[PDB]
């Protein structure tokens, strides 16, 4: 009744193109077995929605990854907050909700469009950059350390630390198990900073310290809530902002719409957030035997969620594979859906917001001139290179 399939939606090959699989996927049926992994897939958007949506069945505490917590040891100890159910999800959920919310974006709107800003005008500067490192890369890792509170030394760890955190929800392929090779200092670093005297006051790091007195959480579980921000705030804004501007730069249809109505920034970042979906894929782990799209999958099983086919599947979308600015992006999964879903999305679309600003308002055209180069990560999706040339407006 289910069908098997043999794609490997964790191979280089399915990495560097992933759309016409990603079609056999959703064509096959609601639900399809992955024999290359031993896990259910659901590609289409009813049925990932629905999976989201229903956290008792579909779990997290087992993990968000290929592997199940009920039977082998995880990586790394679990995030209080990603890799936990209701209720023990909840209150790590409210803290983070309350240090990231709409004051705090207030109280850094400015400055993160001024770096914004600034960014794009030393850019201009040069004319010839690449967007990855100099852009998609550059802006994040000049707004987002120091909002945490990180002192300067050893920022350098942060990128890896987070490709390593990506790279580990996948099965124990050889880029997982070279990311848990290198992952020593990495992970030194981070749980290092997550301590109280590590983070500077004001920031998203001592703000998380702060509430471990009203009764939500523990002294003992901020420095894990601080790790969650450091692992999911970073490379995930990264590959978004990448997105945005290799989407622009493809669809200079779209970069001209933008020029003349600045104001479509938010939603073309939030477009090519569910165009390019950065994070692709997700688990959950079954609690009982339950029916979905007509399958049966017993207790105890990986469900393995494709966010970004879910973003273009034309059983939910018209024209799903165009980049279309004004596009009613509502529904879109590329955040999640449901109880987990991003609890940093206000900080993600402020930068992704203020980056296309500024791009909107100082540049004319975006133009490739040199050869794409495509980074492999077993969740992330984006650019190891994207060399542009920026015309001034
Ligand atoms: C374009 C940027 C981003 C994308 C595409 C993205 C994507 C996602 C997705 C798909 C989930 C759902 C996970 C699940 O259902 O298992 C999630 C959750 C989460 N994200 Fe984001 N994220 C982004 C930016 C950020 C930022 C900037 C932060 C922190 C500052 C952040 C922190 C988190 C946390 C802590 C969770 C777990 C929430 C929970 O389990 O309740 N993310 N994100
Ligand atoms: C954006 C996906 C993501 C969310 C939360 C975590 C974490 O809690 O460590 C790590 C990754
Ligand atoms: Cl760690």
């Amino acid at each position: 009744t289910i069908p098997h399939l043999a794609i490997d939606p964790f191979s280089l090959d399915f990495f560097d193109d992933p759309y016409p699989d990603q079609q056999t996927l959703r064509d096959a049926g609601p639900v399809v077995y992955l024999d290359k992994w031993n896990v259910y897939g659901v590609a289409r958007y009813a049925e990932v929605h629905a999976v989201l949506n229903d956290p008792t069945t579909f779990c997290s505490s087992r993990g968000v990854g290929l592997s199940d917590f009920k039977k082998e040891k995880p990586w790394r100890p679990p995030s209080l907050i990603l890799e936990a159910d209701p209720p023990a999800h909840t209150r790590p959920r409210a803290v983070l909700s309350k240090v990231l919310s709409p004051a705090t974006m207030k109280t850094i709107r400015d400055g993160f469009a001024a770096a914004a800003d600034a960014k794009v005008d030393e850019l201009l500067q040069r004319g010839c950059i690449d967007a990855i490192a100099d852009l998609a890369e550059a802006y994040p890792l000049s707004v987002f350390p120091d909002a945490m509170g990180l002192k300067q030394e050893g920022r350098e760890h942060l990128l890896p630390y987070a490709g390593l955190v990506f790279n580990a929800f996948g099965p124990p392929n050889e880029l997982r198990q070279t990311a848990i090779e290198r992952s020593a200092p990495h992970q030194a670093y981070v749980n290092e900073q997550c301590q109280r005297p590590n983070l500077a006051p004001g920031g998203f790091g001592a703000c998380i310290h702060a509430f471990t007195d009203t009764g939500e959480i523990t002294p003992d579980e901020a420095p894990l809530l601080v790790r969650s921000l450091l692992s999911a705030g970073l490379d995930t804004t990264v590959n978004g902002i990448g997105a945005a501007v290799y989407c622009l730069a493809r669809f200079p249809g779209e970069l001209q719409r933008l020029r003349s109505d600045p104001t479509l920034a938010r939603n073309a970042f939030e477009e090519a957030v569910r165009f390019e979906s950065p994070v692709q894929t997700f688990f959950r782990t079954t609690t009982r035997e339950v029916e979905l799209g007509g399958a049966v999958i017993g207790e105890g099983e990986k469900v393995l969620m494709f966010l970004g086919s879910a973003n273009r599947d034309p059983r939910r979308w018209s024209d799903p594979d165009l980049y279309d600015i004004t596009r009613k992006t509502s529904g879109h999964v590329g955040f999640g859906s449901g109880v987990h879903m991003c609890v940093g999305q206000l900080v993600a679309r402020l930068e992704g917001e203020v980056m296309l600003s500024a791009l909107a308002r100082k540049v004319a055209a975006i133009d490739i001139d040199g050869p794409v180069k495509r980074r492999f990560n077993n969740t992330l999706r984006g650019l190891e290179s994207l060399p542009v040339k920026l015309t001034p407006a």
